[PDB]
């Protein structure tokens, strides 16, 4: 196929979409049986399900040119932050858009920016903190003067690349489709900086102690201000997701954000960097930093989310808690946490 998968595994990869409406869905298999492009795979998949190449009149050569080319500005060689991960946070965003609670909130512009924003996101992430490029003066930090770095160079990027050969997926939006679409996917994907997290948090908790439900019980968003803090903390959440999973992927991802924890701890020898030494591999304790970034980052966000979604969330709190444990049990230079918490400052 135009998309990598050989004649071969064709039923494979359509019996693993049969879960492309589902948490428990394995992005991992779809990465195999698509030759690694498993974000414009899934995208595909996504934009078929909800009808959005129809409504807003994307053919499927636009979609696809753009989708492959914003895909091959990830890179691959990067541990965590590659095309999987932005794979992953669509996929799940999609899901998130289609629980019982926002039954009919959002209307297509707004799903089309949510999940838009998830594909993009994290586009040509080099694999290191927003720190460590203001700590060596990286022009992209130069560039944004230090402030949600990444989170600028994601969005530049993502929107930059609608401008190659048939890559403008928005083309046939109108004017104000475009200016609203846009100001939403700015707002969500700076949204995903860790920095913000709890004051994002800290809004969604407001959020939630005035809901109101329809008598069909969808949560009820009367004005953008209300419906873009729901896409947005949706966003992190996906964003934040990994651990929500079945333990088996959520231990792939965690292997993966480590090796590049660590990648980043070696460019910082290399480079003689602020002495303060990260632990390496050996003197660090992964298993206690999860068990401390799930109870300081991830279960209260997620425990907010699911008071917001009643009861749509609650497999997904289950899962959390069950996979805390697993790590809980495992538990036995700078710690990744001491690291991660400092350089929120
Ligand atoms: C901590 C430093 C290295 C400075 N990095 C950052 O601030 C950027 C950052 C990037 C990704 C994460 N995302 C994740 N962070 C952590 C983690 C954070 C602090 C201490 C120990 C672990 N674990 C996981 C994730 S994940 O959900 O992506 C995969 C599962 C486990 C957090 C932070
Ligand atoms: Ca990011
Ligand atoms: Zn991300």
């Amino acid at each position: 196929s135009r998309f990598g998968v050989n004649t071969e595994n064709e039923d494979h990869l359509a019996k693993e979409l049969e879960d492309l409406n589902k948490w428990g869905l394995n992005i991992f298999n779809v990465a195999g049986y698509s030759h690694n492009r498993p974000l414009t795979c899934i995208m595909y998949a996504i934009f078929q399900e909800r009808d959005l190449l129809k409504t807003f009149r994307i053919s499927s050569d636009t979609f696809i040119t753009y989708m492959m080319t914003l895909e091959d500005h990830y890179h691959s060689d990067v541990a965590y932050h590659n095309s999987l991960h932005a794979a992953d946070v669509a996929q799940s965003t999609h899901v998130l858009l289609s629980t019982p609670a926002l039954d009919a909130v959002f209307t297509d512009l707004e799903i089309l920016a949510a999940i838009f924003a998830a594909a993009i996101h994290d586009v040509d992430h080099p694999g290191v903190s927003n720190q460590f490029l203001i700590n060596t003066n990286s022009e992209l930090a130069l560039m944004y003067n230090d402030e949600s770095v990444l989170e600028n160079h994601h969005l530049a990027v993502g929107f930059k690349l609608l401008q190659e050969e048939h890559c403008d997926i928005f083309m046939n939006l109108t004017k104000k489709q475009r200016q609203t679409l846009r100001k939403m996917v700015i707002d969500m994907v700076l949204a995903t900086d860790m920095s913000k997290h709890m004051s994002l948090l800290a809004d969604l908790k407001t959020m939630v102690e005035t809901k109101k439900v329809t008598s069909s019980g969808v949560l009820l968003l009367d004005n953008y201000t209300d419906r873009i803090q729901v896409l947005r903390n949706m966003v992190h959440c996906a964003d934040l997701s990994n651990p929500t999973k079945s333990l088996e992927l959520y231990r792939q991802w965690t292997d993966r954000i480590m090796e590049e924890f660590f990648q980043q701890g070696d460019k910082e020898r290399e480079r003689g960097m602020e002495i303060s030494p990260m632990c390496d591999k050996h003197t660090a304790s992964v298993e206690k930093s999860q068990v401390g970034f799930i109870d300081y980052i991830v279960h209260p966000l997620w425990e907010t989310w699911a008071d917001l979604v009643q009861p749509d969330a609650q497999d997904i709190l289950d899962t959390l808690e069950d996979n805390r444990n697993w790590y809980q049990s495992m538990i036995p230079c700078q710690g990744l946490m001491e690291k991660f918490q400092f350089e929120l400052t």
